[PDB]
This record gives C-alpha cells, structure tokens and sequence, in this order.
C-alpha cells in the first residue's frame, strides 16, 4: 500500500487564541467572556487559567522557527475578537491587531500558509453583555469584525473560517454551561444555534463584498454507530446525530433544521423567519472538519435534552479525554460528509489529535508518546482511505502545535505534537511531532513500511 | 414591663405577593415569555421540578384573593405587575390585554377601600430582554424608566405608592453571582455589573417618575443584620465582609456615599470602577424606602466560601423556620435603627415584606389551618417594629409577606409563607391562624398584642 497523497495536499498544525497566547490584557486587548469564566472557581480543573498559557503572544518567533523544524506547509490559528476590538463593536485596537499583522508576515516569510480563523469560542465581555450569540444583532458585529481582519489580511490570508465548532459553542456555552459563558437552558441554546448559524451566513456575505480568497465553516461532527437493533435505541441514536451532527449542517446545506430537534428541544424549540435561511445557507468555498472519535449511542431517558447516551466501547484504547480510538469511523465520517455536502464542497480536516499523558518537562531532551504516535499514523491512514472513496480532501491540521489549556479540563489535558513545560515554557518536540514532519517531507510514503 | 403596642395615626397595615408566585397563567393574553418562564422549565433548577405556569391561578381568580383581602381587614395590597405581560418584548409594542387585568385589579383593589402599593419590578425580567444582555446591559436603565412610564400614566391617580425594584440583592447575588434565580448566571464579573445596573435603572424611574408620575416612588431593600460569631479578628473581618456585600452594597449609593470600601476585597479582580455621573443617577432622591426583613446571621470566616469568604454560625439557641432562617425579632428593631441611622432620618420607611415559613399540611383541617409558630413569629416581630418607632424610627407601615402560600421561587411550593393557606391541588383558600390574628391587629390598630 502506497500512501503518498494527492498533488498540493497541505499539511499544517492548528491552535486557538485563548488556548495558547496568554497575554490577555496586553496592548489594550479588551476582556473576553473567557477572562471571566476562568477566574471564577470552580469552573476550570485545578483553577486553571489562560492567562500565561504557552505564552505565545510573546513567543511567536521562537513557534514559527518551531513550525519550521516541523515542515509545517500552513498554520491554522484564530485571531482573539477582543485584541482587536475590545468592545467588540465600536473603535479597532491598532495594537493588538499588529500582533497578528507581525504573525502573518512571519508566517509567509517563513514559507508557510496562514490558515486564519475568525472566532474559537472568546466572545468579547462587552458583547456579553449585551446578549452575546443570544442578541440577533450578533450577525452584523460579527460580519463588521471579519470585514476588519478580511481588509488588513487582504492577499496574505486567503483561507478564512468564520466559526469554530458552533455545537461545542452552543452546546458547552448555552445548553449545559461548561463552557463559557457557562449558561444552561434549552431556550437559549436554541436562540444561540440560529444566531451563530446567522453570524457565519453574515461574514460570508461581508467576504464577498471586500474579502480576498476563500471562507467556509468548521465543524466538528462525532458520527454516531448503533448500540443495539432495539427500535428505542435507533430512535435515541437519531436523536443525538440530529442534535450533535446535522444541527448547523443541514441549514448551511439548505434543508432546514432537521425534524428530531422539535422532540429534543420540546417547548425550547423555536420557528425562524425564512430570510434567516437564506442568510445561513450562503454559498461558501469549503468546510472544515474538527474530528476525534465516534460514539456508539443507547436510550437514557433521564439524559437530558438528547435522551441519550453513549456506550463506553471496552474493546478499545481510550484518550485522556475518554474519547475512543477508532480510526474507521474517520472515513465513514469523511464520506457521509461528502454526501451530506454533495461531493463538490473541498474539504479539510481543520484539527485531528489526540491526548495522552505527558509528564510536565522533558526527560533527557525527548518525550516519548507513542499512543499519539499511533493515534497520528492510524488516523492519517485513515484519511488516506477516504481520498481512495472520493471524498474531495485538500489538507489535514494536526490538532496541537503545542500542549495548551484545554478549556475547563485546564492543562491536564495535553494534545499538543510539542510539549510545552508550563514552568519555564520551553518546548520539546514530541515522538509524534517528528514522526508528523516525515509524514510531511515524504508525503505521506514514511507510512508505506 | 407594662407594654402597650398602639401604632401611630396613618400607619398603613397590608399583605404582598408577586407576580410569577401567584399569577399563573403565563401565556394568556398575549404575555411574553420571562426569564422565570425559561428557568423554571429547565430541569434541576427547581424543587420537584414546581413552576410558576399554575401558582395559586391568581390571574384568574383574583376577585377571590379581593375578599379575602376585605376578610382581613387590609389597607393596603402590595403587589408587583409583570413586565412581560404589559410589554411582551421588554420594548416596543404595550400589549392592552395585558395591562388591562391590572387595570380591573387596581378598581378592584379601590373599591374595596385597599390603597394599591405597585412594585415594577419583582425579578421577572422579559426573556427579550434578557436575550439583549438583561441586567448586565447599560440601556436596561432607559429600557425600565419606558416600562414605568406605561405604569405610571396608566395608573396616575389611583395607584399614589410605587416601588421600583424588590430587593437588588436577591435579584443579583441570586441570578448573577450564584445562578440559584433567574437568569442562572454564576459569575462575579456579571454581578458587580448587573448590581451597577439595578441601581441606574431605579435611578432611572425616579426620573422619569418626578417627569410623568404623582404620588410617592423608593426602592426595597432587603437588610440582614451581621451580628459577631467570636472575639476572632479573623471572624469581625468576615462579619464586615459579608455586611458589605449583603447590606451597603446598595444602600451605600442610595444615599451617595459611594460602593463600600470593602468590594475591593470580596470582589477583587472583578471589581470596577464606574463613571461619576452614575453615581448621580443612583443617588436620585426618593420619596420612601421599603425594608423587606426576615433574619440575622451570625458570620464567622470561611476562606473557601466565595466570595465573601464567610459563613453563618447555626443559633442552636432559636427557633429556626422551614427555610432555616433564626427566629430573633430584637434584630429587627436593631435593623430599623440602622436603616433609620444610615439614611439620616429623614426618609420614610415601611416594612414592605415580613413573615415566615413553616410547615402546614397541604389541605385544611376542618376548615382550618393552626400555625401557632408562624401566629407567634408575626405578633413578636410586629411588637419588634413599635419598639423601633418609639426608638425614633419614622415607619409608615406594614405588609406581611405573604398573602397567599405561593412559589417560593426555585424551593417550589414546599416553603409556605402565607397568612392564607392555599391547596395547591384544589386552588381552595383558607385563613391561617396567623391571618385571623392579623386581622385583629389591624383592627385593633395594634392594641389586641397588649392582652
Ligand atoms: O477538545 C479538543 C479540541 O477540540 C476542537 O474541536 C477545538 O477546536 C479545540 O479548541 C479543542 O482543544
Ligand atoms: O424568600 C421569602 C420572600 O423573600 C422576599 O424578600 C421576596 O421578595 C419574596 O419574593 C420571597 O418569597
């Protein structure tokens, strides 16, 4: 078997604002919903905080010479709302959106593709305040933000995502509220789903009247296998598909929410006017997939909204995370989203990954992972297979550069392809991170033998 | 002692309830949803899953709840009027169907010869409104003054005693800094920020109030007095702590003195500065000021309680009512002296809310219901307030809280505080003891508690 990958497929490695910049009052950024939700106790393991994270706002130089002794061919990265309007609507922070000016022209000295995206989960404070994703009015700050990054990046970030992952926004931030902003209703995570939805639709339009490249979404879609053949268990797994899966799809794809919300939601359900679908369903360049396991789904009435919940699956290796490892469900994911999207919508795994435990510093200069390792090749295997069943691939982004917080699991939980030493913040390439950039100078035929 | 408890000429004696506790009927109308309409539905927040949607059915059986008003001898009804059901979007459209079941209440209420005392706000915040950031958005102080134009035009003439806001305390350590109210947040960044707004927003309808409205406006607070659990420095801190954050966080600006200086150190990094002419707003003088008083606590320190990083001593030495709350009716003298003192003297005072929960089986007992704690928590605490006027203190009067057994918000119909029992499987009303007694209180202006 030959796995050398089709001409310009791009290898890169992804990151989030708030997960690795620390920095957070720096250069008059403004305060996020996570500055907040952060310091209050409770919310985050050990009281763990972004606030110095990898510091790489102060560390850049030194991570792009590290991408570069990765191979890395492009860097996916979000750019924090906050630095560069720190009132979220209103007057543009000179400062803090020369940071990510500096980080772009080094990235494209360096040779390598600056994945630019626009929001990963930290809401200005100040449009909290005013509702957040729950104040329709959203949409346009959203679309006035993306028009400011699509105007400075013009013809230096030509790939753009508007939205990270809208379920784990909506589901963490509004339904169960272990993700900032740390709300917990059915109603609101209704509202919140549309109004992101609008949002994404708003930044495209603004995109095609100043922008330069192209836009999409990111998703991440956990594909959901069956428990058993009883009826209630099937109804159960649809029920959770519907809610986890096909919630933000189905509308981007023009065919409405899907039927089992209306049983999921209950009386929080909630009918939109029909522009809105319009506006949510404007065309887009290419999608993002977020993707790590599979879920195998049975009944739990008392589960509540979806009424489900899945199977712990024995029979295989478990993340740090408790995410099964199952890499053939990334090809069966890959082509049912290349079904659902109708097969001419390029695709690219925006983030892949997994968490193991690290021990905090290096040992002799190394850290030895070798279930990242394995979870890396299995998976890029994986990924492979789906470009041999059609699936229009074009990239994979190795979710993490770099260990980082991982939201209110803190830094417990490291997916990082370097490790950072959260005491002196020095960095060791992992096992993983050099198998990673083999796999990229050979393109893909190091996993041949 | 030969104690006499005569109250002075024109002290008003009356009963509360508030609108989501009795009113039911949450969509009729034309009403907007709430925030206690998303809340209540959302499940684990409240006890055996209880909402609000039946209560005691008050929106529809209002005319009974007159009579038994008249059975009481009342003078006065103190209520609050749902936001959402006279503006369903918090702005905008006045929906007329909504604003008219208060409009045929009030006649009521006159035509019984019970003086109306309205409250706007009584922790109902439309749900709209809340989608735009509720009490942590600066517009909600012109969004609440529009509100109480509507109220204060509709009504001018016939309601003459308006209260703008119950309780900023409970409104924002509840829903904002510990999430067990409505809206659910859990945060101490919202909360100074929301705190700031419930502030401007009376500030706001006092305005607007001294533009447009006749008769006499203030605020309610709620006070619980911290008295020392030890001769441990580290215990006097705590007691200081938590008497800020509990009892002048409020009052403090009310009266123009400024947030306490202690904030800084219950609410550290969170803690802001605001604009002067904010200060201005809040500060706006008021006519009258409400006291909503139940209990002490006694604080001793406790590092991991945030974030006042106190917490109560039980008072073995008490009777405790079925919210766990002492029975000690000096401190309520002792509050009113306080109050008395710390708003110069001159600004008049009424109790606004008193009274207490114990148990009661849920249906009568041949036809009635003996609450001898709750008949004996009444006469001593109102004993308690004649000991306050003849300290110098200028009260005005008196409603016991509540009228009628009600939700008692996220502990559900569990906690019963009402003079009136209601059989929330029948809807069927029946005085208490402690209402028959009442009664006599007022008729006897106080004299009855000599004997
Ligand atoms: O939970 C692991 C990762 O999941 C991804 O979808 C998110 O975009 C990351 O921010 C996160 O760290
Ligand atoms: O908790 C007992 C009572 O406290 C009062 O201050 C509130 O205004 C009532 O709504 C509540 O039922």
């Amino acid at each position: 078997r030959s796995y050398r990958f089709p001409e310009g497929f791009l290898w890169g490695a992804a990151t989030a604002a708030y997960q690795i910049e620390g920095s957070s009052m720096a250069d008059g950024a403004g305060e996020s919903i996570w500055d907040r939700f952060s310091h209050t106790p409770g919310n985050m393991k050990d009281g763990d905080t972004g606030d110095v994270a990898c510091d790489h706002y102060n560390r850049w130089r030194e991570d792009i010479e590290l991408m570069k002794r990765l191979n890395l061919q492009a860097y996916r990265f979000s750019v924090s709302w906050s630095r560069v309007i720190p009132q979220g609507r209103g007057a543009i922070n000179p400062k803090g959106l020369a940071f990510y000016d500096r980080l772009v022209d080094g990235l494209l000295e360096a040779g390598i593709e600056p994945l630019a995206t626009l929001y990963h989960w930290d809401l200005p404070a100040a449009l909290d305040d005013r509702g957040g994703w729950l104040n329709p009015d959203i949409a346009d700050w959203f679309a006035d933000y993306g028009q400011v990054l699509f105007e400075k990046f013009k013809g230096r970030v030509k790939t753009w995502g508007t939205i990270n992952q809208p379920w784990v926004i909506v589901d963490g931030g509004y339904l169960h509220g272990a993700l900032a902003p740390g709300h917990r209703s059915a109603y609101e995570a209704v509202i919140a789903g549309h109004n992101v939805l609008r949002a994404h639709g708003a930044a495209v339009r603004r995109f095609r009247e100043v922008g330069e490249g192209q836009i999409g979404i990111v998703l991440n879609i956990e594909p959901k296998y069956p428990a058993s053949d009883k009826p209630e268990d099937e109804a159960a797994r649809r029920r959770a598909e519907a809610q986890m899966n096909r919630w933000f799809l189905d509308p981007l794809m023009g065919r409405g929410y899907p039927e089992e919300l209306t049983d999921v939601y209950g009386a929080a359900w909630r009918e939109f006017p029909k522009e809105d679908f319009e506006l949510i369903a404007e065309p887009t360049d290419w999608m993002g997939l977020n993707w790590y396991t599979r879920a195998v789904p049975e009944n739990a009435p008392d589960a509540w909204p979806t009424r489900s919940r899945p199977v712990r699956q024995t029979q295989h290796a478990h993340t740090e995370t408790g995410w099964e490892v199952y890499p053939p469900a990334l090809t069966d994911t890959l082509v049912w989203l290349s079904e659902q999207t109708g097969g001419k919508l390029p695709l690219m795994v925006t983030e892949n990954g997994s968490a193991w435990y690290d021990p905090p510093h290096a040992i002799d200069g190394r850290i030895h992972d070798p279930m990242r390792v394995h979870y890396l090749q299995t998976h890029i295997k994986a990924l492979h297979d789906a470009i041999g069943k059609g699936v229009d691939l074009r990239g994979y982004m190795a979710w993490s550069l770099l260990d980082n917080l991982e939201w209110s699991l803190g830094y417990s939980k490291r997916f990082g392809i370097v490790h950072v030493n959260f005491a002196t913040q020095e960095r060791t390439i992992k096992d993983s991170g050099l198998l990673y950039a083999e796999v990229i100078k050979t393109h893909g035929d190091v996993l041949n033998t």
